[PDB]
């Protein structure tokens, strides 16, 4: 079925938990698959380490940026920036996983969770997923956050994999 992936975030050195996702595979293979492999580190780079760097409350949480840990970089397993699959799934609400971009077709690394609705991405970002256990961490995380994405705690995930 669907990966299930695994985030586990520290905020300031102490974990928070675990953040489960299932990436929908089923809608969004090739983002599904990038995101998947960049949570194992298979294809020798990936998550691990790397930040909750934008964090806006009542908006979303994101990160992924493992290159340059700022917003500007990351890289997928297919090449810098990948064409946007589809845009079937909508950012229904909180736990909805989607994918940053800084534009159309330049998806990387940089993926977000929602903690809102944010119906106004749909049809710009990417939605492949959403978290099915840890929301309480996202809250968490997006409490860490600041209406300039400038996070307080330095948010990081310290392991990530797939479950299944
Ligand atoms: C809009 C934005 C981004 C972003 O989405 N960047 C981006 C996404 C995907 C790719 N492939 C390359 C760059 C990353 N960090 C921050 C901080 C901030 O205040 N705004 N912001």
């Amino acid at each position: 079925g669907n990966p299930l992936v695994y985030l586990d975030v520290d905020a300031n050195g102490k974990p928070l938990g675990r953040v489960v996702l299932e990436l929908k595979a089923d809608v969004v293979p090739k983002t599904a698959e990038n995101f998947r492999a960049l949570c194992t580190g298979e294809k020798g780079f990936g998550y691990k380490g790397s930040t909750f760097h934008r964090v806006i409350p009542s908006f979303m949480c994101q990160a992924g940026d493992f290159t340059n840990h700022n917003g500007t970089g990351g890289k997928s397993i297919y090449g810098s920036r990948f064409p946007d699959e589809n845009f079937t799934l909508k950012h229904v609400g909180p736990g909805v996983l989607s994918m940053a971009n800084a534009g159309p077709n330049t998806n990387g690394s940089q993926f977000f969770i929602c903690t809102i609705k944010t119906d106004w991405l749909d049809g710009k970002h990417v939605v492949f997923g959403h978290v099915i256990e840890g929301m309480d961490v996202v809250k968490k995380i997006e409490s860490f956050g600041s209406k300039s994405g400038r996070t307080s705690k330095k948010i990081v995930i310290t392991d990530c994999g797939q479950l299944s």
